[PDB]
């Protein structure tokens, strides 16, 4: 599924990522723009053999369980498939465990190229949340 930008938003907020460990509901937005453009089921191939899944791009040598990653970890403790879900849940609670403290939305590197230091509240204006 593709989202919209103001139903993602709304999705993100039912799912109280606003203001989780500080971070404003237009981090997550923008982070999502920028690593995924929105779409549930992107994936990306990495040269170190891991894969990056779903809306926030979950990465495979750390998150989620492939079966294709040797030598990896699982600290979301799922499978990667299930971040590919049209629902975010999945995704949003492995997130939550990624940012463990202020500084932790630095594990997405679009989030720091676009989103870090911008008007990141641009990405909820004009929407009904
Ligand atoms: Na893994």
């Amino acid at each position: 599924k593709v989202y919209g930008r103001c139903e993602l938003a709304a999705a993100m907020k039912r799912h109280g990522l606003d203001k989780y460990q500080g971070y404003s509901l237009g981090n997550w937005v923008c982070a999502a723009k920028f690593e995924s453009n929105f779409n549930t089921q992107a994936t990306n191939r990495n040269t170190d053999g891991s894969t990056d899944y779903g809306i926030l791009q979950i990465n495979s040598r750390w998150w989620c369980n492939d079966g294709r990653t040797p030598g990896s970890r699982n600290l979301c403790n799922i499978p990667c498939s299930a971040l590919l879900s049209s629902d975010i849940t999945a995704s949003v609670n492995c997130a939550k465990k990624i940012v463990s403290d202020v500084h932790g939305m630095n594990a997405w590197v679009a989030w720091r190229n676009r989103c870090k230091g911008t008007d990141v509240n641009a990405w909820i204006r004009g929407c009904r949340l």
